[PDB]
């Protein structure tokens, strides 16, 4: 049973119009879509089911965690539709880029870092309190409205704790922003998402998370066996004070999504995230110069 997905008579070719291809997700390709009745701009990610096989559990999984978010912060489900062999998953689209995207420019300063820290946090501290794991937390899966909204998009990957399974120990994520405790399968919570909100920090600021020019093999051995990473570089003392709180290897010493909004580099910095469209813009202008 999959939840929202509509009736197979609804044509998803007919009530949307499809545009062009925006990026990959988990299982296919997202697309740009019109909502042909409301003329809303949609995300529509496609995955052909005969072309995948022990994928649609993962699936379902994505589109169960998706549907049962209701926060700002996280990026909204509209339903699913069937297409032939195809499955048709509409979603929230937000026009103002990845926060990744947003560094192609140039770097990010400590204020526009914190003000999007600031909101992954809030996300966070949404799902968590649900008792959800994202466990893909990185810079391009931060997307912001053209409004300087932001939210959390790929839930390919998320993971749902109940009262009976408290932990979990599946392998999942993107290496370089992977908890230690994630790669050698231990069991782990909501703190795996802090260590990568972490690693996230650091490529808010360097542009790149640490072991970058490394094959991701190579940091499957290198993050249980190093020291954690630090932020290096001419940042603020509050900053790598943030980044330092969030990458322990014991994810007990790991503060929760909710103490981190009151971290004193989020207090300091912070500011509404309207200031964010200045960042969409510099980036719309930079793209129209390549
Ligand atoms: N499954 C899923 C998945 C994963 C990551 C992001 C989104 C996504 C939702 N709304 C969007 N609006 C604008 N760009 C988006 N993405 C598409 C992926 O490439 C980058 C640009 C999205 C969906
Ligand atoms: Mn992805």
């Amino acid at each position: 049973g999959l939840p929202g997905m509509q009736n197979l008579k609804a044509d998803p070719e007919e009530l949307f119009t499809k545009l062009e291809k925006i990026g990959k997700g988990s299982f296919g390709e997202v697309f740009k879509g019109i909502d042909n009745r409301t003329q809303k701009v949609v995300a529509i990610k496609i995955i052909d089911l005969e072309e995948a096989e022990d994928e649609i559990e993962d699936i379902q999984q994505e589109i169960t965690v998706l549907s049962q978010c209701d926060s700002p912060y996280v990026t909204k489900y509209y339903g699913s539709y069937l297409k032939d062999t195809k499955l048709w998953i509409i979603m929230e689209y937000l026009g103002g880029g990845s926060a990744l995207d947003l560094l192609e420019p140039g770097p990010l300063d400590e204020t526009q870092i914190a003000t999007i820290l600031r909101e992954i946090l809030k996300g966070l501290d949404y799902l968590h309190s649900e008792k959800k794991i994202h466990r893909d937390i990185k810079a391009a899966n931060v997307l912001l409205s053209e409004h300087g909204e932001v939210k959390l998009a790929d839930f390919g990957v998320a993971g749902q704790l109940t009262d009976t399974q408290i932990k979990r120990n599946t392998f999942v994520g993107t290496p370089f922003w992977m908890a230690p405790e994630v790669i050698k399968q231990s069991a782990y919570d909501s703190k795996a998402d802090i260590w990568s909100l972490g690693i996230t920090a650091i490529e808010l600021a360097r542009g790149e998370p640490p072991h970058s020019e490394l094959h991701p093999m190579k940091v499957l051995f290198l993050i249980p066996k190093n020291n954690p990473p630090t932020l290096e570089g001419n940042y603020s003392k509050p900053l790598k004070e943030f980044v330092e709180a969030c990458l322990n290897k014991e994810p007990s010493f790991r503060p929760t999504a909710k103490e981190l909004l009151k971290h004193k580099f989020i207090l300091r910095n912070a500011k509404k995230t309207s200031y964010l469209t200045e960042l969409i813009d510099r980036y719309k202008r930079w793209k129209a110069e390549q």
